[PDB]
């Protein structure tokens, strides 16, 4: 907004040197979280109790308390087809690969 | 280290204007997470798959990818004794009040 929210993140496995073993997908949208977490953190950013308290304390003490941080709070899996160290073909569901929700923590 | 890790955070409820309703505890150590998350993120920072991939991508693309962020990854509850809006005394376990573990996310 520039407040904490989800944004695209296009990951190309060729770029990070993994294209020799990952067969599919070579590229995928992993998304990302980015944006400021205001003090105090409103309910729309789904803070934990701890995050809310830290953000309120930062209002009253801006120089000794760090802001809470915009991070993934819900993630989902993708299936990847790849070659293992023995060149066996493996199909596996990898957890926590795609950001589905962001929040201040 | 200054790498991502847990640090103290002394919360005084009197300071944030909640001392009129919270009876106990008036102050508690909530802790906090703070410190850099290196690229790529090592196993010691307990990254998710997504956090690891984002951090590796940032190595190869430092200007378009944000660093992963040091946040609470495990939290615990505290019991609070307080007065509600009707001045009834309530004893309740509040979740997510104390940081117990930090990681890059």
């Amino acid at each position: 907004k520039s407040s904490c929210k989800r944004h695209p993140l296009y990951v190309d496995f060729n770029l990070i040197g993994w294209g020799s073993w990952i067969i599919y997908p070579k590229q995928y949208n992993a998304y990302r979280c980015e944006g400021e977490c205001p003090n105090p953190v409103g309910e729309e950013f789904h803070p934990t109790n701890h995050a809310y308290i830290q953000s309120l304390l930062k209002r009253y003490q801006p120089h000794r308390v760090p802001s809470t941080c915009c991070v993934p709070t819900e993630l989902s899996a993708i299936s990847m087809l790849y070659l293992d160290e023995n060149e066996k073909v493996v199909l596996k569901n990898y957890q926590d690969m795609v950001v589905e929700g962001c929040g201040c923590r």
